[PDB]
Parts: C-alpha cells; sequence; structure tokens
C-alpha cells in the first residue's frame, strides 16, 4: 500500500528481514523435532542444547532487528543490508555449532558495526539540518538588509 | 507526529499491534501471579506457555508489518488478529507443543513476498515506460 | 534512505532505540561474562542463574517496549514517548542491578502510558479523519447547490 518511493529505500531491509524470518522458523522447527523424539523446557541432552541454542538466538533478535533497520534507513541501505545478511550466515554457524558449543554471545562485530552506522546516519541527520537552519537565517537576514533596495 | 495518509496506511496494523501488547501484558502477569507464590508444576506451565509466546512474537510483528505495508494492509491486519486469537487459546491450553499459528505466520510471509513481486513489477514497468517516451523523444526530435 | 523531515520526526525515538540496544548488549555481556566461570547451558550456579532469568526477563519485556515506544512516538507524540522510553531505559537497570543482589515485571506504568499515547493518538488521527471527511461533504453540498449560478 505505501508508495513506489519508499518500497525501494526498504526493499532489501524487508528481503533480509525475511529470510531471517525464515531462519528463526528453522530454529523453531529444530526445538519441535526435537522435542518429539507434552512440551516442557527440560529434557533429553540432545533436546536442551537445541532449546538454549534457540533461546540465546531469539534473545538478540529484537536487537539485530532494530540496528539493521536504524543503519538502513538512517545510514545507507546496501551496507546495513549486507551485513544484514552476514549476520543471518553466523547465526546458521552459530546454532549449528550447539548441535554437536560456543558461549552465550555471537556476532557482535556486525552488531556494532550497524549500531555505528546508525550513529553516523543520526549525526548526518543533524549536519544537514543545521545546514538547513543556517541557510534559512542566512536569506531571513538579506532579506531584511536587502529590503530597501528594491522600493 | 506521521502525516494523514500514512497512518491510513497502517492504522489497523497498529490496533492489532496494540491488542498483542495487551495480551502480553496479559501472559507476564499470569506469570507474575504464579512466580510470586524447574518449579512447582503450576508456575513451570505458565512460565513456558509465555516463553513460547514470547520467543515468536518478533516473528510475528516482523512479518505482520511486512505484509501490510509491502502487500496490503486490511488481510494482514485480520491475520494478524487471528494470530492473537490462535495465541489466546494456545497459552490457556497450556494451563500443545512448541510452535502455534504456522499457517498464519507462512500467510504474512507469502503476502511479503507477493507484495516485492508487485513492487518489482511496477518498477520494471515503469523504468519501461520512461525509456519508451525516451525512444519516441528521440525520435521525433527533429520535427519540433 | 529516509528524507529530512521524516528523520526529524523519529531522531529522537532512534536515539532511545540505539541506548536500549547498548542496554541489552551490556546485559549480555553480564551473562557472557558469568558462563565462563561455569558447553553453555541453562542451569548451574546460583550467581549464574539468576543473572541469566534477570537478563530473560528483560528480554521477554523489549519487543513489547519497541513497539508501545514507537507507536505512542509515531501516533502521538515523539518528545514526550522518547522521554518515557527514557524512564523505562533507567527504570530496567535498576531492575537488572537489584535482581543480582523484584518479581517477573517492571516498569508498568511506563507501558501503560506509552500504549495510553498510541490510543490517544489513533483517536486524535479519526477525529481529523472524520472531520476533513464532513469538511469534504459540506463544499460537496454547497457545490452541487450553488452550480446553477
Ligand atoms: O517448521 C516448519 O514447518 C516451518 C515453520 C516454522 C514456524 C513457523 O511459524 C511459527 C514460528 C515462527 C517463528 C518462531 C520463532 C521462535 C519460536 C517459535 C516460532 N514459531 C512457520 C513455518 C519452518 C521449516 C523450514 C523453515 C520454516
Ligand atoms: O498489571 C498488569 O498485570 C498489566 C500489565 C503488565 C505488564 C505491563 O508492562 C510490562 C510488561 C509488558 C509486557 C511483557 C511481556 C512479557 C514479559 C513481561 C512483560 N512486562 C503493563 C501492564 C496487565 C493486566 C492485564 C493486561 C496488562
Ligand atoms: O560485550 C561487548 O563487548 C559489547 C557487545 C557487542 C555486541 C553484542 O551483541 C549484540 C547483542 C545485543 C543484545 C543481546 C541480547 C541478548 C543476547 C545477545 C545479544 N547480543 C553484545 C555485546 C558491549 C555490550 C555492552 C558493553 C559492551
Ligand atoms: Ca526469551
Amino acid at each position: 500500500s505505501l508508495d513506489q518511493e519508499t518500497v525501494g529505500n526498504v526493499v532489501l531491509l524487508a528481503i533480509v528481514t525475511l529470510i531471517s524470518v525464515v531462519q528463526n522458523g528453522f530454529f523453531a522447527h529444530k526445538v519441535e523435532h526435537e522435542s518429539r523424539t507434552s512440551f516442557q523446557r527440560t529434557g533429553t541432552l540432545a533436546f536442551e542444547r537445541v532449546y538454549t541454542a534457540n533461546q540465546n538466538c531469539v534473545d538478540a533478535y529484537p536487537t539485530f532487528l532494530a540496528v539493521l533497520w536504524s543503519a538502513g534507513l538512517l545510514c545507507s541501505q546496501v551496507p546495513a543490508a549486507f551485513a544484514g545478511l552476514m549476520y543471518l550466515f553466523v547465526r546458521q554457524k552459530y546454532f549449528v555449532g550447539y548441535l554437536g558449543t560456543p558461549g552465550y554471545i555471537f556476532g557482535k562485530r556486525i552488531i556494532l558495526f550497524l549500531f555505528l552506522m546508525s550513529v553516523a546516519g543520526i549525526f548526518n541527520y543533524y549536519l544537514i539540518f543545521f545546514f538547513g537552519s543556517d541557510f534559512e537565517n542566512y536569506i531571513a537576514t538579506i532579506s531584511t538588509t536587502i529590503s530597501p533596495l528594491l522600493l
């Protein structure tokens, strides 16, 4: 329903979000599959490994999505989207590592890079805003100075 | 802060999201009610159910808004309202397996993909129209 | 990507969101550190379990927080929403620390406040929409009767 110009600024970010959704579903399926071989949080050693891995991924996901969209909207879409893809590859390798484990946190540098893009984007906005208001006051001061000349 | 036309494109999705928040709160309250009193069977049941609901919420929200913004608001919002009904019955039944509302999520995913495909069709058609006019403008240039 | 006018309507909410990201990272670091005193599991030392549960309680709440923060910020008014969001990050920090040395829920009133803002904004949208619809009908009713000059 949104306009053509807006969608073009977010389409790549949407694609990566949607792929991350497929991955979320894959992780969730692996939890379901290992639970079947009533649902509890405790069980077989194999189940607890998958459940933990999934939980570790779920915990970090809203953070990832927040920095993905911040970076993609405020800074530049392509690099953010590419880093978003890189995150998903790292997620996959992290999750598979538990199916043998790695620690609690993963993909620190990608989240950091996306966070850095978001800060760079906010600084960029303010540089343009202060430039715009500096240009506005410059015209308004001249208009008062040039005021008697045009009569 | 947003303008009238944009809010009209999200208002239904926003309402559905707010109802889910109330539902999230209700589940959380239910945990708190049992927490103050692998522990007790009663507490473990509510905590796990809530935990399963919380786990899937970001994904739900991602595909709800993707579908609503990229494809069409009404069907996405309605499917979202259906998720909340299914989710309520899933949580109450605990007091099933790990996953619920599988098909609604899939449907919202398919809407999003259909919306992206729709975007690309309009884009490539627009650039073709641009090139078409540019061609005739070059052909009928000297006749002016 | 986004235009200067739009960013201006979301910059404060973005800032509050990025600080919550830093806070989430801080909490996750607190889980990572205590997990190395222990293969990663959910159950272990009383020190690890308390930090893990604390983080988990915050993580359970976070998507609801973002939902109400942005709804309030975009549909009602940016400044108070971001301010309320910033208060949530303060209360949340007090919650996490105190948990290591409160129950499951925290920051209810801020969540409720951001929720009510969102509802208030939606109602405000419908007030302006129906007024704009009635104004459009009012001009049409005059135009159709004045048409024979
Ligand atoms: O397992 C299937 O059949 C699929 C599937 C699985 C789940 C779906 O949505 C529910 C859902 C979604 C995300 C969640 C995240 C955390 C916890 C539960 C969650 N639950 C839809 C399709 C997957 C198989 C290969 C990729 C998709
Ligand atoms: O007093 C109460 O129980 C209410 C309440 C409860 C919580 C609130 O926000 C914090 C919050 C929000 C969502 C969460 C999701 C998961 C875990 C904790 C969460 N924590 C606000 C009002 C509920 C009463 C019926 C519905 C709301
Ligand atoms: O620990 C570091 O060195 C940083 C760092 C950098 C990137 C991280 O991942 C993103 C992330 C964000 C939130 C999460 C929530 C739950 C599980 C994983 C999560 N993962 C984490 C920490 C900072 C953390 C606070 C001060 C240092
Ligand atoms: Ca969780």
